[PDB]
């Protein structure tokens, strides 16, 4: 089947869910790179209009463990997403809420099993997941992580607006097991995640 793991920034929710796939060993599937294909795509076609496109060409997202690959119109063009211009025009594509609805019906095309990762995995893509899980801290704990690695202040602050974002648009899937990640190592974490996993 499908586990979901759902969370805030600043979560390690894709740290997780990497260990996760790795340890059932089984793919981990993100929107990242469907995202990067929009992009790529749209520059190639020199492209509302970019919708008509990336569903006229007709992509898949194919789940593979060694490393996910995205077809589009029968091609592999995994290997041409890292560039900076998709790097660029990524950014822009992501804020589309249509560019969303089209990366979430992709997705929904992926059969299990996978650890699929992101805020709405559990509840806009996959709601009929066996395995749901939401990763939540305090913002404090997240800034206080994320500072180690700008001052505390500084993440805070922007990790509060991005939270009242997130708690504005989605909630966790009722159904998900939620886990305050504050006081655990990430070992820790993936470990509970595989013991709620029959």
């Amino acid at each position: 089947g499908i586990v979901t793991i759902d969370g805030p920034s600043a979560s390690g929710k894709s740290s997780v869910a990497r260990r996760v796939a790795a340890a059932l060993g089984v793919p981990y599937l993100s929107s990242g790179l469907l995202y990067r294909a929009a992009a790529f795509l749209a520059l190639r076609a020199g492209v509302e209009g970019l919708l008509a496109l990336l569903e006229g060409l007709g992509v898949r997202l194919l789940a593979q463990a060694e490393g996910n690959r995205v077809l589009a119109d029968g091609e592999d063009l995994t290997s041409f997403l890292h560039t900076p211009e998709v790097d660029r025009v990524v950014s822009a594509v992501a804020r589309l809420p249509g560019v969303r609805a089209w990366v979430n019906r992709r997705l929904k095309e992926v059969p299990p099993p996978f650890v699929a990762e992101g805020r709405d995995m559990g509840t806009a893509v996959f709601p009929e997941a066996a395995h749901k899980f939401y990763l939540t801290a305090s913002p404090e704990v997240r800034a206080w992580r994320r500072a180690r690695e700008q001052a505390y202040e500084e993440v805070l602050r922007d990790l509060l607006r991005r939270d009242e974002r997130d708690k504005a648009q989605s909630a966790p899937a009722p159904d998900a097991l939620v886990l305050d990640t504050g006081g655990m190592t990430l070992d820790e974490v993936v470990a509970w995640v595989l013991a709620h996993i029959r």
